[PDB]
């Protein structure tokens, strides 16, 4: 069902996605261990992910959520990094894509910081790095992130020092940073239907000069 349509770099939609990718890079407390050392990315391709079935799966759930939340889906655009990216874009998000050991329980995790999702591209803690060089900080191998439309609904605020169910009466969990000054928020949904994998970004991390 899925088709991938390339966006021209001249297209304002390309530029706005690249800008969110680039401007949400931060330094991480692991000093680059999981995701590599970089301040910016070389964006190689942005593709729009088009799947009618999956989109309708998403908009149905979004409607259910907003109807439970005074007509407010609380929709965000958030990054997602995973070794299952290629599965996700064909079959949609489901329980196989959950971070089982996550600080907010077994759910599917999204980030405001692109560099945060970048840590999971090769797996939990960056795994053993790129399959070709076994290097978590590879500057050569091509990486992929998703920029996703996500329905938060009523989100449970977890103040935090940084498949299951949502907490009763909520539709998601918000991981609010309570120590790392510059960290952006992280979010968890417990229904895969509450996200749609809208953009596939192919990129490299870049070596600082
Ligand atoms: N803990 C996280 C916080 C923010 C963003 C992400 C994210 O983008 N991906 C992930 C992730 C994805 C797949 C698997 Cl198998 C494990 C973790 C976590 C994650
Ligand atoms: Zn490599």
């Amino acid at each position: 069902g899925t088709i991938l349509i390339d966006l021209s770099p001249d297209d304002k939609e390309f530029q706005s996605v690249e800008e969110e990718m680039q401007s949400t890079v931060r330094e991480h407390r692991d000093g680059g261990h999981a995701g590599g050392i970089f301040n910016r990315y070389n964006i190689l391709k942005i593709q729009k992910v088009c799947n009618k079935k999956l989109w309708e799966r998403y908009t149905h759930r979004r409607k259910e959520v907003s109807e439970e939340n005074h007509n407010h889906a609380n929709e965000r655009m958030l990054f997602h990094g995973s070794p299952f990216v290629n599965a996700i874009i064909h079959k949609g998000f489901d329980e196989r894509h959950a971070y089982i050991g996550g600080m907010f329980g077994a759910g599917i995790y999204f980030a405001e910081n692109s560099s945060k999702s970048n840590q999971y591209v090769y797996g939990i803690g960056g795994g053993t790095g790129c399959p070709v060089h076994k290097d978590r900080s590879c500057y050569i191998c091509h990486r992929q992130l998703l920029f996703c439309r996500v329905t938060l609904g009523k989100s449970f605020l977890q103040f935090s020092a940084m498949m299951a169910h949502s907490p009763p009466g909520h539709h998601s969990v918000t991981g609010r940073p309570s120590v790392n000054g510059l960290a952006l928020a992280e979010y968890v949904i417990y229904r895969g239907e509450q996200a749609y994998p809208e953009y596939l970004i192919t990129y490299q991390i870049m070596r600082p000069e």
